[PDB]
């Protein structure tokens, strides 16, 4: 009985030691737990994630359709690790950026690192020499596709990125600064120098009784190198505030039990919250302490 697996993990064992940690896994495993990790506004993508949160000084990709909640998710992940002390650096190649929404979310824009690169090259290098200097602890690249290199913009793009993702998950893996890039075209690289893969696209425009307040998100972890993949999460993005974090309590809070639906009516253990999804995410959304609880019970129920 023991024999077969008693051989599978000292192979599985050498297995990491030659080529990593999550290189072979279980995906019924609850396995590590690092001491380092940005958390990305959603709890439920955060133990989708496996760690709670984006590890950092790892590469990570977040792919999908546009206007599906990436960069979102990029901002967030901004907004907490710079709350936390590090600073972060954001490398513009689309020009797209919103102060004013980054800001709502958390962002401290006035303190923000933003370059906006000329070359895809000349961006991957300012990224580059910036990710060394040990300072960073996060940094964005946005839109792996607008990375032209100088002949195009005067094949070679996966090349651009081949080139500088070797050149450049060697430092990010001492500095220990993680970074995130936004796709949709040079793949290939990233796709293998990924060490995490989000899949993001739009499953519904939320409904808000008026016309709309923002959009149910999905993020399937096709790549987990740091946990089980494939693991995934739904967030609720309202027009311009973000992901609701409430909201984010009320499913993973019903989903793990700690509020039941009496039929519409969401309730916190005895004394209700509201009818309707919306207004009990408004109970949470005034009430941050009875709020905390079950985000603490959901966060203890878990890890
Ligand atoms: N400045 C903003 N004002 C209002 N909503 C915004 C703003 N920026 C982003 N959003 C919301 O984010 C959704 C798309 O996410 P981002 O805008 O994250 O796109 P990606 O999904 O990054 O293209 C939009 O449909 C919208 O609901």
């Amino acid at each position: 009985a023991p024999d077969r697996e008693k051989a599978l993990e000292l192979a599985m064992a050498q297995i990491d030691k030659n080529f990593g940690k999550g290189s072979v896994m279980r995906l019924g495993e609850e396995v590590r737990q690092p001491i380092s990790v940005i958390p990305t506004g959603s709890i439920s993508l955060d133990v989708a994630l496996g760690i709670g949160g984006l590890p950092r000084g790892r590469v990570i990709e977040i792919y999908g359709p546009e206007s599906s909640g990436k960069t979102t998710v990029a901002l967030h992940a901004v907004a907490n690790a710079q709350a936390a002390g590090g600073i972060a650096a954001f490398i513009d190649a689309e020009h797209a950026l919103d102060p004013e929404y980054a800001k709502k979310l958390g962002v401290d824009t006035d303190s923000l690192l933003v370059s906006q690169p000329d070359t895809g090259e000349q961006a991957l290098e300012i990224a580059d020499m910036l990710v060394r200097s040990g300072a960073l602890d996060i940094i964005v690249i946005d839109s792996v596709a607008a990375l032209v290199p100088r002949a195009e913009i005067e094949g070679l793009q996966a090349r651009l990125m081949s080139q500088a993702l070797r050149k450049m998950t060697g430092a990010l893996n001492n500095s220990g600064t993680t970074a995130i890039f936004i796709n949709q075209t040079g793949g290939k690289a990233l796709k293998f120098y990924a060490s995490v893969r989000l899949d993001v696209r739009r499953i519904e425009t939320l409904k808000d009784g008026t016309d709309a307040v923002g959009n149910r998100t999905r993020v399937k972890v096709v790549k987990n190198k740091v946990s089980p993949p494939f693991k995934q999460a739904e967030f609720d993005i309202l027009y311009g505030q973000g992901i609701s974090r409430e909201g984010s309590l009320i499913d993973m809070g019903v989903e793990h039990g700690f509020i039941r639906k009496s039929g519409s009516w969401f309730t916190y253990e005895g004394e209700q919250l509201g009818q309707g999804k919306e207004n009990a995410r408004k109970f949470l959304l005034e009430n941050t302490d009875v709020a905390n609880e079950i985000e603490k019970k959901i966060k203890e129920k878990l890890g």
